[PDB]
């Protein structure tokens, strides 16, 4: 037959600790969800979970999306290859902040990348500003 089955307000525009509360009130279970992104919302609730928006028994487990730092990743060194290369595929690897400066070379690497200011075998920060430097003399 039917059972109570009522639909549960979020908690959107408050702390991830706000949700916690709110449901654990009304006798519901959550589980928090926490994921370091390069596509990170911020600590607080902004969007929830269909299932709470869903009617529901009374006492059913919310998850909670929350994210908690921006993502690192190692930059591989393909800047070398290609001005275009480095962009690029640093941005596909995540990253999103560049910064281009040259740095005079060999007349035998003009035109191409040399590196990247900072350490490329370092993990950076997707929000972390790679400066790419090009060989030109």
């Amino acid at each position: 037959g039917i059972t109570r089955d009522v639909q549960v307000p979020d908690v959107r525009g408050q702390s991830s600790a706000d949700a916690i509360a709110t449901l654990q009130n009304r006798g519901f279970k959550i589980r928090t969800l926490q994921k370091p992104d390069s596509t990170i919302p911020p600590d607080h609730v902004i969007g929830t979970d269909p299932a709470a928006n869903t009617s529901v028994s009374a006492g059913d487990e919310i998850t909670v999306n929350v994210s908690t730092g921006p993502e690192q990743r190692e930059i591989p060194d393909v800047s070398t290859l290609t001005y275009a290369e480095a962009v690029k595929k640093l941005t596909a690897a995540g990253f999103g902040r560049f910064k281009q400066a040259n740095s005079p070379s060999t007349p035998e690497l003009v035109g191409k990348v040399i590196g990247t200011n900072p350490p490329a075998n370092q993990t950076s920060a997707i929000t972390n500003v790679v400066i790419i430097i090009v060989g030109s003399g």
